[PDB]
């Protein structure tokens, strides 16, 4: 009886929610699959891949910003979209924690001002996923929000097919947003 | 289970978001409580000659067997390890039995073929039954993952986990 | 064994044996402990035998696991095949006969030792072994051979295919429909 | 949830026990099958067949006595085992009740002194079974111990495969140990 | 059931340790109570022309039928006679119905094909329901064996006996 | 009956009959009481007919019991065969067709009267009888024959294979796949 | 647990009765099938078809009356049965309500005097069914007896295979015996 | 695997599926009758319907030139061009309709050649109108043997509409005219 | 449901004695309550672009699907439409959910493939749950037939009707 | 599609594609919305596509409904075939393969457009379409063809026979047992 | 019926079972990735492992002469004879590893001839090390067609270890080098 959606939950059937989370949390998870379409995670913040960035100009959503987290700069030919390049490496040795506060603050601004922004990397899973996950966690105000983290993580992973599979990225999100804050 | 919170919560969270090792078959018996052991079919055959003086072995495979030279009492509950079989119908009787064994200090091996799914579920049910909290989600994840880390594989069968969750976490 | 001597060992001793054994003079089932070599390369055993396969003197190439539980043997270079079977009186096992006997047969052709087991090594694995033995027989209605193989094997191991549904299916497949 | 063993029961799951007994008692019993190995029924008293008697010398159990209930005397070549011959006929016309008090008293002595004794007949089912059954009943102290009789009977029959199938023997055990005492 | 104890207890004990006659198919109807009869399919067909004036026949075979010239009311509950079928789900309704028949003095034949297993179980359930003791094991064995001796065959199906035991002896 | 006259009795009366009977002008089911002789030696009846077989004028050699209940006939010298069948819309009965028709056929060859019955003598036994009748037909797509046999038989007995799943299986086996 | 019979019900298992009625009442009804034998609906009143009328002389029931509701007069050769002809048309335009009071009163008389009467039309379903249904309703005394109507209707239809399928006949019975009275 | 519409799919479709369907239909696996609601286009120009359908004919997408009224009552259609032929029939088992066949089928036949839409109706759209349509369909039969075609048409038409010449007398007359003849 | 009695009772009685139209597949969505709609699979696909602003769609087909550009939450309960499947096990959860939707004024489409059997049963269960009478037989027939007349086909599956009757009419 | 160019389009691009797609580089399942024309006359779609069939530009003669729900299309002159199938991992669908492919094949022979659908148009209908495509292949062990058809079709529709049991049955029927 | 170890069982085993397994594996019936724990003997002398495995190499039963370290960090092994070759690689989708293939496979090839045990590892033992081992295994391929061998090796290796060159860029490079080429 779980409600798969787009973007509350303190009112959906609790036994259903808990069963879902606990099953996902003990090894009952789908194999990773690449996302294809953008996901609107907030009123204004979208998560996507490289292809989604190429199609952004002709999207019904009137994007003002694109955060490019890949290593490669590109331009968008007939568009007034501002493309901001924050190049990141997708591996288990890089610190992304230093980016969190700046990126969530920016996205937060995009929502205040109702200016749609697409955050994407190449496959739309780790670099961009982590920024989006950071953003969602930043909005939470509890002291040890473990449930909320699991709920967001799994429900976002089921929706997209793959979501912050990078264990080092997940670790960093946990330290920043769940463990100590 | 009241340790260093931050480390614990970190471990659980990583474990719960997909950071799991590939299943390894256990070989040795694990002592889960004072009297209750978890093991595989070989552990069962080795029971009579073990330092531990078992009075009981609980066989969850589909096969009857005897241990002629021992004085062990064998209880047989043939269970199917698949995803459509109901095992919850046995939880109360098995946890009451295992609970009797711990009260009377009477050592008991619970086992199946590989000592992972049927026997593991019964062990998990047992540990969950000893918990008096109203919504023991952390304790469930904690027990589940620490057991899996200790043994190498533990209740890999999702249907079995679902049944435990239904009985012991989300009804309660 | 001594199936080669069917038509040929002492008939009075043999028929007294098959006939008493066939009219209700059978011993109470006893769990096996040791592997039995049924063929040049095919062995029948229980789950403990399976755990001990790596360090056995026989150089196993294959293990056929007929329990419901998957396992691995890390240190060994043994290949493990898993066919999870139910031991009850309703499941159909005959659908695996051809594939399994063909496979066991191939292990014999290539001299690649294989251990076939379930949990106790009586019913699921017993049935596959019985299927294999029967598939080697070429006669038309091999009643004598079936009775001999079943009872010898049961005397030797202590218990062998006690499941009546498994026996029925083996009879249907290998003794009653041939030519 | 019934615990099949070797040799208590006023503590095993009662509903399990009762269901088992009542099913066995209303016709749900295995066909008789010959025993093969000895059964240790007590700390010191074993039940076995002729073959078991032949192997007694080389058993890990250090037997002092063997009760031979067959019609035929035998010796055991390289052994100091005392073989006592009480020849009995296994049919429905012979009185074995006259043997009960003497045989249980002897076995009882064997247990007091920790001197293992094997009681056997040819197949290890009726003559020897009845003596063993008498012995077990003799240890019970209730006034009409019907449950205990059924429990011992069936659980011993399931263990061995066949146990006092001789209805005349059973009748005699009932009169002596259950009905009037 | 308060007779000569020693003889009774002797008979039960012999009966319970394997002294049973080979099953014979019954032919005639047995009156189990004041109004409740047990019988086979022929007894059912002969019901209308019987000295007894049945108002009801309870058909436990898998086949519908009618009795055109009679004024009997036929109730049909198709049951499977095998070892995996649940018949307990019908006990309460059937014993309540049979109980109504005895209160209103309204004769009723319960039958199946041979009048041994499905009909027999319902009769056994009925007799057990009238018993108010907490653990009626003796009464169960007594009824079971005396019925089998009277009819020649009675609830030979072990699964059916198991279900009766569970409902009426070991829960209670 | 009169299946020998299929191609040959009055067509106007026959087609009016089959056609009305086939478009919903059928009588309400009525339980049979008496045996019907369907063949030289094969009879269809209910459980009471079975109990009366020993003392019938026809010298029965066999009784085929298709109920779920075993019985014996002590005084008689009749042989009883028991195939316990379920009367529902899901069980497969087609797996027994060949064996049962072969057997009934043999009783006819050897003139050994046999009674086939279930409880009421409509569905389980009806289906086996219908299978047997159809197995005797040699034509390619014997629709006319099937309809005639079904309805005549139902008119004669009051009720005959009312189970639609049984009819379907008989159609599948004997009318639609032939040559 | 429903008791299919011949001709009470304020004592049969209520949950069984209700489940049956409600299922029949929401579209779970057998296809219509012709009746063959007469049905004794009362101590003395029978419902039948044309064939049943032809066999009435040789019936074990000693009929005094036959109500012929077909359009065709017939005689019964070697019989003292009084055949009363009330010809009716079986369609959706004919008023049968004018017949009700007279026909139930007559049948009622036949029961008082214990004189068996057979009411029949051609197929024994609509013309005769409606008269019988009227008769049964006339005996009921409640103010809005909807349950009783459904019970009689369905249980009579299941017994006979077809029973007042004519919707116009049913309508007329409803107005007279259930709606306003 | 059999296919349902109107509009031959017969000497064309899978024969096994066909025979299976017919044989099941013919040996009593038929739905209980339910009343038709919408019109059925039986042919290029010929439609089958009920009273309500007839009233709605002017408002239809179909440009009807004729409506064939088989009810007892003459009616007019307010302001519509449609020509309302009236041929009153009785829906019972005593009336000859066969005498109307040739004329009605010839008329229908004419409507199909000159492509002039026609609605054949009675009150409920089941018997009277159904019978004329069935006769029409048999009159057009030139490829397949009448017996099989009769069943095929009868059952597929009944499955489509819910009820179709349920009147056994009407079915008989059609059989005598088109199958026996 | 307190209208002109005689007309109502007449309609029910005719409806209940076999005067029913042949089933028609519905095409448009039906608003059953303030927030709860009933529909088919196309209605589901058209949900995002509908005047009604659904927050929820309850999919009772056996097929998962997504509605990418919408903000609708999809709940999937795969049900079998046959006569042996138990759907009662879902009644309480589904009616509690639908009840939540009506309390919070949150529009919800319940649908299956054709919008007749699985979705219809859930709707029927919902409407029955809002009724507080002890034996609501009239209300059951009334709702059943008026719905079927409105939609053209509604819970044609007799097993589904049986389960609703058991849950909501004859236990209660 | 472009199965005609199997042996023949650029191998480097093709094998990179099949090989990445076959070792776990597949996109997350996405529900289709539009019909896909798989053949001259055979279309694959979902339930909404079915409701829109009458007013489609393609002149459909048949619709094959594989959901559990019967429906009608009153205004249309389309013929509807209903095979209610379960979408789970235990039901057998292989028993319908021959009949359905034979039927789809016939629609192609006669140029009679047919739409095959279930609810979402992924699994039940997908499998029948996959069966049909595979039945057209004549090679001995058409692995390349199977992989190409499966992945192209899945890329084109967004999701295609995600049910692993359905895929298994298609593999068993059309790729592993041939000649 | 397919068989799992390491150590050809391919142009040898049941082909139907083989194709069935591969085809299922290839069309999405794959397990979610899980991290390897113990080493895998891929060949007579060549082993695949992770960091932890590398530290435990001195304490192993296997007498290792070489360990191939593909992590960014140089390390030493306290007092062990093993020669630690270091070739640092980045685990992402932008890095060329193909330029290392020939040298790494030639080195591995050398180790198998001179029977000198070797452990190829990276941090988690999945991508970098997996890719070199896969390349090695393709380099040795002389009997079966590369396409089928690639899949067979990929899936059986992944089933054994739990995860194996999950990096799509690394898989691509291997395909270009060993299958297309």
């Amino acid at each position: 009886h779980h409600s798969s959606g787009r973007e509350f939950q303190g009112h959906m059937d609790k036994k259903s929610l808990y069963k879902y989370l606990l099953l996902r949390s003990t090894g009952d998870m789908h194999r990773a699959k690449s996302p294809t379409i953008m996901t609107r995670v907030t009123n204004n913040v979208y998560l996507g891949n490289y292809k989604n960035a190429m199609d952004a100009p002709s999207s019904e959503v009137k994007f003002k910003y694109v955060l490019n987290l890949t290593m490669d700069k590109y331009t968008l030919p007939n568009s007034n979209i501002n493309i901001i390049h924050i190049p990141l490496v997708d591996d288990t040795t890089t610190d992304i924690s230093k980016y969190f506060d700046d990126v969530t603050a920016f996205l937060s601004k995009c929502d205040q001002r109702n200016e749609p922004v697409l955050v994407h990397c190449a496959a739309g899973v780790n670099r961009s996923g982590a920024m989006i996950l950071a953003y969602l966690m930043s909005k939470n105000k509890e002291s040890l929000p473990m449930l909320y983290f699991l709920y967001v993580y799994h429900s976002m992973r089921d929706l997209r097919g793959a979501f912050v599979e990078n264990p080092s990225f997940k670790r960093q999100i946990i330290e920043k947003y769940v463990i100590d804050k």
